[PDB]
């Protein structure tokens, strides 16, 4: 595939929807989530697309190197670790991240696999403390959605 | 990867949770599917897993060999086309299928797809009509998931 989308849903009120496009050897991320709370909130993708226990399911971070978690520009990151979006004070954050290592093809296919925004900021792996080199601190799954094939 | 699964829903009463495993050669569906009128469902894979526009983003049956559809056993059909599901009095479909022509992985892979559930039974194309040739006149989708990876 060269491009895939997913639609973001939960429980609350967060909903959105993000586009995914192959450029070169990097995914381009756009799109837009609403309802959250204004500033920072971790972005990644879920190793599973599996909804059946709504975000719950979805299983960890997507890891096939089997690293510790970090920020998107650290060589030391799981796949799947796209950091952070930020949401304005009327709960809207834009999407823009441009990544070298998620992929739409081979290996690193996110295809079929969940996109999750969380309830706090990632800490980037530089919390200090034991969760933060496994979640980033990210906190609560707001919302998910398995990614499919786009035209 | 070799396992897969797939929440349907939509805007009326029906859901079902339907679970793919590659076995030997082959790959076998099960499940079960609620909330639908006595009878035969067309069941369909189509083409895109986009829901943004809830099923109706999802496209046609998926189809790359470019063939008219047909039912299940059929030499001329689409990749997607698995049939019709029967719901007895009480709404419910079991699912237990065998194809040898989806896949999880590869071209005729269904990763990132979606899977629907249509309101009107599927005539296997041999309605008579030019509907039937591309959808066995199934008619609207009442639910529908994108197939994601399981574990
Ligand atoms: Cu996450
Ligand atoms: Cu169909
Ligand atoms: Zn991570
Ligand atoms: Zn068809």
């Amino acid at each position: 595939a060269t491009k895939a989308v997913c639609v973001l849903k939960g429980d609350g009120p967060v909903q959105g929807t993000i586009h995914f496009e192959a450029k070169g050897d990097t995914v381009v991320v756009t799109g837009s989530i609403t309802g959250l709370t204004e500033g920072d909130h971790g972005f990644h993708v879920h190793q599973f697309g599996d909804n059946t226990q709504g975000c719950t399911s979805a299983g960890p971070h997507f890891n096939p190197l089997s690293k510790k978690h970090g920020g998107p520009k650290d060589e030391e990151r799981h796949v799947g670790d796209l950091g952070n979006v930020t949401a304005d004070k009327n709960g809207v954050a834009i999407v823009d991240i441009v990544d070298p290592l998620i992929s739409l093809s081979g290996e690193y296919s996110i295809i079929g696999r969940t996109m999750v925004v969380h309830e706090k900021p990632d800490d980037l792996g530089r919390g200090g403390n034991e969760e933060s080199t496994k979640t980033g601190n990210a906190g609560s799954r707001l919302a998910c959605g398995v990614i499919g094939i786009a035209k």
